[PDB]
This record gives structure tokens, C-alpha cells and sequence, in this order.
């Protein structure tokens, strides 16, 4: 069937939106070439609804249904609770969608009574009516790029009295069933340091090693009923409330396999057959029926020794090579299962030998040596992104910073370092705010962290080896300088100045920012320290981290 069916209506913004790179004192300073960054608007929302809009075919063979057979037994394993309507208030962003029956997020942050009223209505309603399609919002993402200069993504989304009845439903569900399905092959109970750590494993495991990454032509839209039909029924092989099985069968019929889709301003815009990107089971869902197709397809293709590793739509495998052009004749036999499987692909897969070259959840492996000159493997990226977005959030204060986000996912990258941690810590530094609160988004759940704690919290993520890698790689090096070169960006020269001048800074006002200098900043000395572990580092309680994915989930912590 067709992913989606259009009135002709617009998709259309709430607030106002900003296309071009705004420009502040500070801009200049990190990137030259303003032109060159652009951020997705609500105005390319229609060449988007093109591009997901197709007739979906499922051809499912035995592979499918054994693959789920043994999914469906490990489901079967798990015990879940339902959340208390108070327990899932809490979990909403204080930026999260207000309700469109006169409440806001915060309402149900301090779990107000018109808020909470409403929500048992909604779980009563849950109850007694499991037919009727509930409606959507569909808004376009407005995301920071640099230019080749892409369309706005989609979010389709319920009421935030919808999302917190999820919440009761299925929070517990897609925190612990995924782990349960999946084991290793489940990516977002991983820590960069251990993501690396099971991929280089993984690599060296095989005799012969072939990886590869597989980009499906937009996922979501591919998913089906028949997917969102499957994925309930495993939900409800766990052990659930009654309640829970109710609810959880409602939301599928009603909101999961689809429904109407309204704009921000209240006007039908059409209807959706395939995955909604803004609901709690998104990350789950998505992880579960990637996790089947992708698994069922290395069988079709007869691949041998696969271990996967998938994060929602984003998949790789890692095997036993067959040869070059046996490689590429099998991963044609595993498009062509997965096509059939209706997850056909963007660009086609190729074969790769070098985990380096691999990119998987937009990251690759690589290689620097810390302070006693050990090999040290760590996960890095193509930074023109971060650094379009950095420029961004420089002139224009965003709910959330993504600059954090990468800081402390990218903290052993050269880029983060010299670049990320001197500018931002030194435009705290001029705003007297490194006290205050930030939020960012690691695996779709949104955080709320103080920049003081990042020492921290870098050692409990990545190692204290994340502030004394040096020596980089000659690839990752010339991307580094590839992308300054591209944005604009002031050379490495100019950054240890900065780095010098924010650490000494951080020093005089001793304590946690006096920490701050003397981890984040060693890399920017002559006479650099020997850094001691953090005694307050065993102190955080990193507890939901990573547990799981929850990407449109709208989920708070
Ligand atoms: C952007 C940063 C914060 C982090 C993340 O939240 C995600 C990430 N967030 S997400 O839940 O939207 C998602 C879905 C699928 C695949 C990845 C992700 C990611 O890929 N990251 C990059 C990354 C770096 C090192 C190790 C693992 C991931």
C-alpha cells in the first residue's frame, strides 16, 4: 500500500524559522564560510513528502518467520510494568509539545491537575476503544547542514496526554525487550569506549573480516502494517498487565500502524500507512523490524559468521569475506532480500576490509595513541556536521545543544577537542554559565547536564585516555583539514592559543572548572600534566544512558 495519501494542505511551522546561518560577534570565529551552512525549514517539507511516499510489497519467507520465532521466544522472557501516570509525567522534555487541550510539557513535569486528569481520560479511552485512528501532528525538522543541500525530515507525533499514556504502556517495554531480543547485535546499550571496543572485537573475530553498512531508503516509510502488527506481537509475548495488553493493542490499531495526519495549524494533511517518527516505540520498533529483515536476509544470502550490530534504522554486519566479487554478488542477493522484504536501499551496500573505512551510526573507528604511547582505538566522524551546527548554536540558543551532544560522544576526536571544547567552554566562560544546566539528546533521550561535569563524565564514557590521545591518523587528520578548509574554520594554531587562554581561565576559579582546564585543555600545553582518575567520577549516577534508543520518543532524563 501506499506509505502515505496527501490533501494538498501545507505542511506548516509553529514559531518562525530561520534558513540561513544567523551571524554574532562570535560566529567569525569558528567558521568563515556562512553560506555554506543552512538549517531545513517547513519550506522544503513538500520535496520530503515525495520522497516518502511509495507503494509498499512484502514478500516473507521462511527466513522471515524463523528469524521471528526465535525473536518472539526471547520476548517471550521479559516481565514489564505498567508506569504510574506520575512516573511517565517525568519523563517528558520541559520543551516537549504542549497539548493541543490547554496544557504544556511542564504542566506535566509538576504534574499539574488538568494535565493529569486529562491523561487518565486518555488511558480510559485507550481502553474501551481500540479502533479509532488518533490524530497526529505532522511538522517538519528544522536541522543544521552544510551544503553539497537536503530536504526537511518529517516528524509525525501524538498529544503529549497520547505520549504520556505510551509512557505508562510501554516505557519498561522498550528499555529492556530490545537487549532481550537482540543481545550484542542491540547498539544503544553501548558507550562510545565500548562500541568501539565490541566493533574492533567483533573485526578481529572473524578469520577473514567483511563489514559492511546498510542505508535503507527512508525506513520509517518502508515499515508496514504487517511490521507494526509483528512488532505488537512481540510486545506481547512479554509478560504484561493486563491493562498494558490492552493499551498496547489500542495504540498499535489506533496510532502505530497509522492514522491522520494534521498540520501545525489544525488542517488535515492526509494519512499515514507506515511508521510514525515521533512515538515511544520509534527507536524500538524500527531496531526490532530492521534487526528481523537485515537478520533473515544474511540467511537468504548465505552470508556466514554475521555479527550485526543495529541502532534503529542503521545497521552494519561484520563476516567472513567470500572474496571481493562474491562479497559484492552477496550483498546483492541481501539487497535483493531486503527490497523484498520492503527495506530497499538508498545507496547500495558495498564490501569493506578496513574498519576504519566502515561508517556505522555516522561514525567510523579509528586509531591515536594516548600519553605512554598505547594504541588507542576510538569512534569519530566527518565534523563538517558538528561544526555547521556549532555555528548554529554560537549565534542562536537551541532546547538542545548539540554541541554537548557530540562533546561528550566525540570527546577523544581531535575535533571536539581543539574546536568544540576551547569555543564553547570559552563562550561559557565569557557568559558566566558553566553553573548552568544544558540540555542534549544522547540516544534520542534528551539529558540534562552541567559542563562541569563533562571531565567526568569523558572519563566514564570513554577512559582517561580520552584526554591524552595524540598522534592521529594521516585520514582522520586530512578529513579534520579537509572540512576547516571547506567551513572556513581557523587552523590548529589559532585554537591551542584559545585552548591556553580558556584553561587558565578555568584554573583561577578552581574546583570543578579548575578540573575542567586540567583535563580538556592537557592537549593545548608544552608542559603538560600526568592526569590523575577523578575521585568524583564514580560519584555520577549514569544510570539511563545506555540503556536504550528512544529517538521521537520524547523521552526525558
Ligand atoms: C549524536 C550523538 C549524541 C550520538 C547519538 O545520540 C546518536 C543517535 N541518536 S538517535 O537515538 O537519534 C540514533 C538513532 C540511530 C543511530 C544513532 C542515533 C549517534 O549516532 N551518536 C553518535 C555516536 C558517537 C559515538 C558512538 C556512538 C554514537
Amino acid at each position: 500500500s501506499m506509505s502515505y495519501t496527501w490533501t494538498g494542505a501545507l505542511i506548516t511551522p509553529c514559531a518562525a524559522e530561520e534558513s540561513k546561518l544567523p551571524i554574532n560577534a562570535l560566529s567569525n570565529s569558528l567558521l568563515r564560510h556562512h553560506n555554506m551552512v543552512y538549517a531545513t525549514t517547513s519550506r522544503s517539507a513538500g520535496l520530503r513528502q515525495k520522497k516518502v511516499t511509495f507503494d509498499r510489497l512484502q514478500v516473507l519467507d521462511d527466513h522471515y518467520r524463523d528469524v521471528l520465532k526465535e525473536m518472539k521466544a526471547k520476548a517471550s522472557t521479559v516481565k514489564a510494568k505498567l508506569l504510574s501516570v506520575e512516573e511517565a509525567c517525568k519523563l517528558t522534555p520541559p520543551h516537549s509539545a504542549k497539548s493541543k487541550f490547554g496544557y504544556g510539557a511542564k504542566d506535566v513535569r509538576n504534574l499539574s491537575s488538568k494535565a493529569v486528569n486529562h491523561i487518565h481520560s486518555v488511558w480510559k479511552d485507550l481502553l474501551e476503544d481500540t479502533v479509532t485512528p488518533i490524530d497526529t501532528t505532522i511538522m517538519a525538522k528544522n536541522e543544521v547542514f552544510c551544503v553539497q543541500r537536503k530536504p526537511a525530515r518529517l516528524i509525525v507525533f501524538p498529544d503529549l496526554g497520547v505520549r504520556v499514556c505510551e509512557k505508562m504502556a510501554l516505557y519498561d517495554v522498550v528499555s529492556t525487550l530490545p537487549q532481550v531480543v537482540m543481545g550484542s547485535s542491540y547498539g544503544f546499550q553501548y558507550s562510545p569506549g565500548q562500541r568501539v571496543e565490541f566493533l574492533v572485537n567483533t573485526w578481529k573475530s572473524k578469520k577473514n573480516p567483511m563489514g559492511f553498512s546498510y542505508d535503507t531508503r527512508c525506513f520509517d516509510s518502508t515499515v508496514t502494517e504487517n511490521d507494526i502488527r509483528v512488532e505488537e506481537s512481540i510486545y506481547q509475548c512479554c509478560d504484561l498487565a493486563p491493562e498494558a495488553r490492552q493499551a498496547i493493542k489500542s495504540l498499535t490499531e489506533r496510532l502505530y500502524i497509522g492514522g491522520p495526519l494534521t498540520n501545525s495549524k489544525g488542517q488535515n494533511c492526509g494519512y499515514r500507512r507506515c511508521r510514525a517518527s515521533g512515538v515511544l516505540t520509534t527507536s524500538c520498533g524500527n531496531t526490532l523490524t530492521c534487526y528481523l529483515k537485515a537478520s533473515a536476509a544474511c540467511r537468504a544470502a548465505k552470508l556466514q559468521d554475521c555479527t550485526m550490530l543495529v541502532n534503529g534504522d542503521d545497521l552494519v554486519v561484520i563476516c567472513e569475506s567470500a572474496g571481493t566479487q562474491e562479497d559484492a554478488a552477496s550483498l546483492r542477493v541481501f539487497t535483493e532480500a531486503m527490497t523484498r522484504y520492503s527495506a530497499p536501499p538508498g545507496d547500495p551496500p558495498q564490501p569493506e576490509y578496513d574498519l576504519e573505512l566502515i561508517t556505522s551510526c555516522s561514525s567510523n573507528v579509528s586509531v591515536a595513541h594516548d600519553a605512554s604511547g598505547k594504541r588507542v582505538y576510538y569512534l569519530t566522524r566527518d565534523p563538517t556536521t558538528p561544526l555547521a551546527r556549532a555555528a548554529w548554536e554560537t549565534a542562536r540558543h537551541t532546547p538542545v545543544n548539540s554541541w554537548l551532544g557530540n562533546i561528550i560522544m566525540y570527546a577523544p576526536t581531535l575535533w571536539a577537542r581543539m574546536i568544540l571544547m576551547t569555543h564553547f567552554f570559552s563562550i561559557l566562560l565569557a557568559q558566566e554559565q558553566l553553573e548552568k544546566a544544558l540540555d542534549c539528546q544522547i540516544y534520542g533521550a534528551c539529558y540534562s547536564i552541567e559542563p562541569l561535569d563533562l571531565p567526568q563524565i569523558i572519563e566514564r564514557l570513554h577512559g582517561l585516555s580520552a584526554f591524552s590521545l595524540h598522534s592521529y591518523s594521516p585520514g582522520e587528520i586530512n578529513r579534520v583539514a579537509s572540512c576547516l578548509r571547506k567551513l572556513g574554520v581557523p587552523p590548529l594554531r589559532v585554537w591551542r592559543h584559545r585552548a591556553r587562554s580558556v584553561r587558565a581561565r578555568l584554573l583561577s576559579q578552581g574546583g570543578r572548572a579548575a578540573t575542567c582546564g586540567k583535563y580538556l585543555f592537557n592537549w593545548a600545553v608544552k608542559t603538560k600534566l600526568k592526569l590523575t582518575p577523578i575521585p568524583a567520577a564514580s560519584q555520577l549516577d549514569l544510570s539511563g544512558w545506555f540503556v536504550a534508543g528512544y529517538s521521537g520518543g520524547d523521552i526525558y532524563h
